């Protein structure tokens, strides 16, 4: 549980976002990229893995299950590679409603990013700390399994 | 001390890699960038900002320090910005060793990536995993805070 991280893609402003949820906490990475393929879910996965203990992945889809570029990256950094089917349902809703608030949240600061990926960092930001926090959650939770 | 970070940029291959380090344990963030601009720095502390909880910066030199970009950012993500004055000069040395150990670790890896990008952030995997790990002090010690 500690080590469990699910995928997720959104799509605004014609441009991808693709977001790792730590299941545990809520706690969430996020990146804007031109649009999802196995190089930049591969890259995203690098950069998460060692900023963060991540043991296994659901993945987002069959494209990035499938892609030898997403295998290869978790073969290198030791990343269990699962799909995300939501065999429990009420997953589906969750990531759901996490877009639905990421998407809120760039609108509320919007205005104040030339850029949407700084606005969607700012999203990241406001996400993680909203209150306990899903910043102070991950770490909690990640400190008790050490 | 929980929360202080410093900012260390190093180069390789003609081109900046930009460096976050937490200071009590030896955990970073680091990307490559074309060349270290206010902009690039300002974007670099927000990412970061969003994802540990980021008190104090040390920023690595003076046209850093002076950005209003930087200060912008600063600002935004409730970062008090500091000098990086090395007050207590085993800093400079700590600094000095660090950016060898990353390049080190780089040309170790190089080759297993087309791009630098890459390798930097494989390196970044390397620097927080390698035995405690610095990923395990930083989450102990914010998670003592909390
Ligand atoms: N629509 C009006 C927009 C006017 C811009 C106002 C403004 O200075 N924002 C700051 C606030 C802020 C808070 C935190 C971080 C960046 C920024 C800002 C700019 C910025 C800086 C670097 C970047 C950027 C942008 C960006 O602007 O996205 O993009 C990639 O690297
Ligand atoms: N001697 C040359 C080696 C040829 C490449 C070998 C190879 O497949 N590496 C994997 C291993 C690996 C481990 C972890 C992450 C990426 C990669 C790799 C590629 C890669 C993928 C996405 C990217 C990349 C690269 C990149 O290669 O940098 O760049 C930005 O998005
Ligand atoms: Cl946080
Ligand atoms: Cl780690």
């Amino acid at each position: 549980s500690p080590g469990i991280w699910q995928l997720d893609c959104t799509h605004l402003e014609g441009k991808v976002i693709l977001v790792a949820v730590h299941v545990a906490s809520g706690y969430i990475e996020a990146e804007v990229i031109p649009a999802e393929t196995g190089q930049e879910t591969a890259y995203f996965l690098l950069k998460l893995a060692g900023r963060w203990p991540v043991k296994t992945v659901h993945t987002d889809n069959g494209s990035n299950f499938t892609s030898t570029t997403v295998k290869a990256a978790c073969w290198w950094a030791g990343i269990k590679q699962e799909d995300g089917i939501p065999y429990n349902p009420q997953s589906q809703g969750v990531i759901e409603s996490m877009n639905k608030e990421l998407k809120k949240i760039i609108g509320q600061v919007r205005d104040q990013a030339e850029h949407l990926k700084t606005a969607v960092q700012m999203a990241v930001f406001i996400h993680n700390h909203k209150r306990y926090s899903a910043g102070e959650r991950i770490v909690d939770i990640i400190a008790t399994d050490i």
